[PDB]
């Protein structure tokens, strides 16, 4: 959920969540599921990747809420 520090196995299991979330999202877009679930599962796909630390695909500097710390459970 939010656990470990520089565990390789923990990163593999996290990357599994990223993969499976991203595959499920791809499926949902295909499956004509609720668009309202899709964007929520896509926001979870964003949140999780934003814990891994994604590649710098051009600069952004989009601001955020004041240290919101959106965990889950």
């Amino acid at each position: 959920g939010s656990s470990g520090s520089s565990g390789m196995a923990e990163r593999a299991a996290l990357e599994e969540l990223v993969k499976l979330q991203g595959e499920r999202v791809r499926g949902l877009k295909q499956q004509k599921a609720s668009a309202e679930l899709i964007e929520e599962e896509v926001a979870k796909l964003l949140k999780l990747k934003a814990q891994l630390g994604p590649d710098e695909s051009k600069q952004k500097f989009v601001l955020k809420t004041p240290k919101s710390g959106p965990s889950s459970g």
